[PDB]
DNA sequence: CGGTACCCGGGCATA
DNA sequence: TTGATTTCATAACCTATAGATATGCCCGGGTACCG
RNA sequence: UCCGAGCCGGUUGUCGCGCGGUUCAAUCCCUGGUGCGGGUGCUAGUACCGGCUCCGCACUAUCUAUAGGUUAUGAAAUCAA
């Protein structure tokens, strides 16, 4: 739904300071985690074993049925039939699994409402990493068989006639892809390498609509696609290719949170009969563990607190829940120019890489946002370092290195990645036990979100207390170019959001070819510097970085007399946030997007 | 000392 | 003698998805009652 | 495999400028922010109120898990003996 909100807070204050019950919440949480860490594990294994038949088909009950026995073994008693058919079935298995890693039940009681939220979690990565990352796994994997990356040199660009391969490997896709059905004459003209490919790709079993593309088809049932995903990366151990995680796993051993609800405060926490719960209120149970009078627990947006609370021994996520609830391009700055006429100040950003962020106004104030200031800020460096050096200092790295990879899909390459983590479980939990590595991840969402808000801060003093925001269009979806560090592209629109800041879109193109002050892109020079690479590491490789933030015009009408540069040098963040004031200037005054800047 | 019926708590179902 | 290219393990940052609890009924085991 | 930000110049709205100078500001523990007050604290300018620090209270802040890409660390394989 969209209708709830979380409020993060510490350990300490969400909880009152009774040992008692907090000693519960720590020992009630490893237990969930491990269960939640072997079931996911147990899960694959399953699916493995049964490689050599028919795919056996994974629904609620078949986490949820795995969860159970590991937690209770023979001891659950079912009575739905699905629930029978499944436990008998995922017995041996669950039991031989226990035997590799060593697992021994806990007979925690009261498992369901634990049970029922893990089930409902580990069944959503399912769906989500089918539902997305199926279209690109299986489209990459036409790609690496055909050496499109050795055909960059094979058929080198700039030609017409060498379009012919791009040509076929579309209407190849189509056809192996079965969005389009193929002329049957062209099964003649397969070559002997598009041959092996298109059997291999049917091979996947790959479900099919009447009337409507695999665009849709995964949507409408992720887990249809699930059988021929997990084949799917099978293919690609059988080749070298890049393996995929296709079946999650909960590897981190970092204690998780887990969600802690009114049913099993009194279940685990409190330890009193449900008549006694039955028979207070709500409100009145949590305050007796959790202090409601604090700040994270205070409603918002007639939204109340709701008994629903995820912890992990360091913070705690304190959620609010409607009472509405369930029980249980029109971001552009092209289709909003209206509102935008209205704001006090117009401020335009750039995004890049270093410079996260770097604003200028119509008077032509600077301001910018760099990421070496979020590793200061944040404290994301910091903890880098430290975090290394607790690992060589407890050699966990001469171990965790060594780890068998986990995406491996055949039976006994995953078994040898039980078998070693198994080895040396127990000297790695106690590494981890520390309460350093909780406490960074707590410590990094305060810096994180202090970091934030100081920004915001700054860009109010700035540039006034109501502003709006129109940034580029350049952004992210993941898939990060490789060589250059993660940065913050598309969150940064939803974060002035949250401070009631309106924010549009803007395209970039041809931005960074325009010279402000002459409105000309013809005499424009682009990477001219040169200097030894600023990477330490690169530089002493005797690499030479041509300079990528420095322009220069070359036109009589920037130039001076007096120079001897001969080129009127610009930024390239300042000169685009200049021609972005222009585009977004004329726009407002109604006389649209420069032809300078248009597409044409 | 030896059999029967009512109630409490843990477990499981499913919207 | 020496250094260049692929893959994997553990953290993190963004980025995208989905779900973001509760009431009713079984049964079995402990007890109270009767001879 | 290492770095904070603003400003005065070398600049002309110039560069991961390992160019110079200059001011703050984070180095551990802390959920952050807007405002309407009073007070068990310490600070600078000519008793007034510029700075942090607390409660008490209206509103304002979605997070967990998984996964793709990327970054840091640690390992495996090949080509010339
Ligand atoms: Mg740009
Ligand atoms: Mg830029
Ligand atoms: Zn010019």
């Amino acid at each position: 739904p969209t209708l709830h909100t979380c409020n993060k807070t510490s350990f300490a204050k969400a909880f009152l300071p009774n040992e008692t019950y907090r000693q519960r919440l720590l020992d009630y949480i490893a237990i969930i985690h491990q269960l939640a860490d072997h079931a996911s594990h147990a899960l694959k294994f399953y699916i493995l074993s049964t490689s050599t038949s028919s795919f056996p088909v994974v629904h609620e009950d078949t986490i949820e049925a795995i969860l159970y026995l590991l937690n209770k073994g023979e001891a659950w008693h079912p009575r739905k039939e699905a629930k029978k058919a499944w436990r008998d079935c995922l017995l041996p298995y669950v039991q031989r699994y226990c035997q590799i890693v060593g697992f021994i039940h806990p007979n925690l009681r009261g498992e369901q409402q634990s049970i029922n939220y893990l089930t409902v979690s580990m069944m959503t990565n399912l769906k989500v990493n089918v539902q997305e990352h199926f279209m690109q796994m299986l489209l990459r994997y036409i790609n690496l068989r055909f050496d499109v990356k050795g055909q960059k040199q094979r058929l080198p660009p700039k030609s017409d006639a060498r379009k012919a391969f791009f040509t076929r490997l579309r209407y190849l896709k189509s056809v192996f892809l079965f969005d389009v059905v193929p002329e049957l004459e062209f099964l003649d003209d397969l070559t002997p390498l598009e041959s092996e490919v298109l059997e291999e790709i049917w091979s996947l079993d790959l479900p099919f609509l009447p009337n409507d593309p695999l665009a849709y088809a995964i949507v409408a049932d992720p887990m249809s696609f699930f059988p021929a995903y997990c084949k799917l990366s099978g293919l690609y151990e059988q080749y070298g290719f890049q393996r995929f995680s296709a079946i999650p796993l909960r590897r981190s051993l970092i204690q998780s949170h887990v969600r802690i609800d009114t049913i099993i405060l009194y279940q685990h926490i409190l330890c009193i009969t449900r008549r006694d719960a039955e028979t207070v209120e709500k409100d009145d149970l949590w305050m007796r563990v959790c202090n409601l009078c604090t700040k994270a627990f205070r409603s918002r947006c007639g939204m109340h607190f709701e008994g629903s609370i995820t912890t992990d021994g360091a913070s705690v996520s304190v959620y609010l829940k409607h009472p509405e609830a369930d029980k249980y391009k029109a971001l552009y700055v092209e289709n909003n120019l209206p509102a935008c006429r209205a704001a006090e100040n117009v401020v335009v950003i750039d995004p890049n890489k270093r410079d996260i962020l770097y604003c200028q106004d119509s008077n032509g104030t600077t301001f910018r946002y760099t990421a070496n200031q979020r590793a200061v800020e944040t404290g994301s460096r910091r903890f880098a370092k430290r975090r290394e050096a607790m690992k060589e200092e407890a050699g966990v790295d001469l171990i965790e290195s060594r780890i068998p990879s986990h995406k491996t899909m055949n039976l006994m390459d995953f078994t040898r990645y039980l078998l070693v983590r198994r080895a040396d479980w127990d000297r790695r939990k106690e590494f981890y036990s520390h309460p350093a590595h909780t406490r960074w991840k707590w410590h990094s969402f305060i810096n994180r979100q202090k970091s934030e808000s100081d920004l915001i801060s700054n860009m109010r003093n700035k540039y006034g207390e109501n502003f709006t925001v129109v940034m580029g269009d350049w952004s992210d979806a993941g898939r990060t170019a490789r060589f250059q560090t993660s940065s913050k592209t598309k969150g940064w629109r939803t974060l002035f959001k949250r401070n009631r800041i309106d924010c549009f879109l803007l395209d970039e193109y041809k931005t960074s070819s325009v010279c402000p002050r002459c409105s000309s892109s013809e005499f424009v020079e682009k990477k001219f510097k040169t200097r030894p690479h600023s990477r330490p590491w690169r530089r002493r490789e005797g690499k030479i970085e041509k300079v990528h933030g420095l322009l220069g015009c070359t036109n009589p009408n920037c130039l001076q007399q007096a120079w001897t540069s001969g080129m009127r040098y610009w930024n390239r963040d300042m000169l685009s946030t200049c021609n972005m004031l222009l585009i977004v200037r004329s726009m407002l005054d109604g006389h649209g997007r420069p032809e300078v800047f248009s597409r044409s």
